[PDB]
């Protein structure tokens, strides 16, 4: 009944884990993320962005274009559930949101919105009964 996780970046483009399953008993959930490489955000940046499955290639594709300075995410994209802002090496970061938002009837995924990370930085995330 643990309501919060830790998921670590490094120099590499991969996750920690690459599945994150969110008790259905917790009211908020929170994501800790962490950069434990030693190359800065310009060139090494990485974010957690959540979205259903389907959402992520268009996601991703108008991300890439909203510049650094929106962390790689659309402002106001009504796909995203919950995102960071994107971290270098040495700099940690979180996001909390509500469990209500998710559903069961949906898939998830979390992925890095920093051009040309999310074809190998994703992972699965589920709601558990
Ligand atoms: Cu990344």
């Amino acid at each position: 009944a643990s309501c919060e996780t830790t998921v670590t970046s490094g120099d590499t483009m991969t996750y920690s884990t690459r599945s994150i399953s969110v008790p259905a008993s917790c009211a908020e959930f929170t994501v800790n993320f962490e950069h434990k490489g030693h190359m800065p955000k310009t060139g090494m940046g990485h974010n957690w962005v959540l979205a259903k499955s389907a959402d992520v290639g268009d996601v991703a594709k108008e991300g890439a274009h909203a510049g650094a300075d929106n962390n790689f995410v659309t402002p106001g994209d009504k796909r995203v559930i919950a995102f960071t802002p994107i971290i270098g090496g040495g700099e940690k970061t979180s996001v909390k949101f509500k469990v209500s938002a998710l559903s069961k009837d949906e898939a998830y995924t979390y992925f890095c919105s920093y051009p040309g990370h999310f074809s190998m930085m994703r992972g699965t995330l589920k709601l558990e009964e």
